[PDB]
């Protein structure tokens, strides 16, 4: 939402940038260090993500326009995607969050057009 975008743009060094914010409001998240930290911030703020427990799959399911229990195949597919990314070995917390969210890229794009993965 608007609120979390403005707050994270202030929280993250470099993110209060006109050009990046145009992308962010268009749901476009480039692979750059500032945007890495921005994506982490939004995930933390919306309770979609956690540095330790990873991606909250039920929370994201709901953020994809659903009010019910996540489909089993949605959970399975993303748990597997996230495990394959070996997130625990990614030392940079922003890079780790960005890499995590890449698993859910296709879902968010389709939509636009607790079930922690690491319990
Ligand atoms: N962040
Ligand atoms: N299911
Ligand atoms: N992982």
């Amino acid at each position: 939402n608007e609120s979390v975008i403005e707050s994270c743009s202030n929280a993250v060094q470099g993110a209060a940038n006109d050009e990046l914010k145009v992308h962010y409001r268009a749901n476009e998240f480039p692979d750059d260090p500032v945007t890495h930290c921005f994506v982490r911030c939004i995930g933390l703020e919306l309770n979609l993500y956690d540095d330790k427990y990873g991606v909250d799959l039920q929370a994201n399911w709901e953020n994809l326009g659903n009010s019910d229990d996540a489909d089993e195949e949605f959970v399975a597919k993303h748990r597997a995607c996230l495990e394959a990314k070996n997130l625990e070995t990614i030392e940079d917390l922003c890079e780790r969050a960005y890499s995590a969210f890449q698993c859910l890229r296709e879902d968010y794009e389709m939509y636009q057009n607790e079930l922690w993965s690491h319990p």
